[PDB]
């Protein structure tokens, strides 16, 4: 075998985007930092960051079972649209806020390293679009 995959440095978040298709909704601009392929730029958005993490909740329930009390620090909370104002501002601004720094922590390390890679080496919006 080789290499063809690799693995990651860190994530750095630089801030906003607009992404206005293929329905109405800003996005965060996202600095990938790869050890391997070097600095690669992604586009990330709520729905996306929530479906990810609910799927790996659904492949691994252990993650979200055996990794839920113990590490009931994971960011949780629902979308920003059920109390559309400013708590729904600080919510996507704190479960993301947190999520990068938590996606970072997680020790599930061996569960979540292919998921971070799909999550950046996939990305529908940085270079497979709508």
């Amino acid at each position: 075998g080789s290499m063809g995959d690799t693995f990651i440095r860190h994530i750095a978040l630089l801030g906003f985007e607009k992404r206005f298709v293929p329905s109405q909704h800003y996005v965060y601009m996202f600095l990938v930092k790869w050890q391997d392929l070097s600095e690669k730029v992604v586009y990330r958005r709520f729905t996306e960051i929530y479906e990810f993490h609910k799927t790996l909740k659904e492949m691994f329930p252990i993650e979200a079972g055996a990794i839920n009390p113990e590490n009931r620090i994971i960011p949780h909370l629902p979308a920003p649209k059920w109390f559309d104002g400013q708590r729904a501002a600080e919510n996507r601004q704190g479960t993301l806020t947190e999520y990068c720094s938590t996606l970072m922590s997680l020790p599930t390390k061996i569960s979540r390293c292919p998921h971070l890679l799909d999550f950046f080496k996939v990305r529908p919006d940085d270079l497979k679009l709508p």
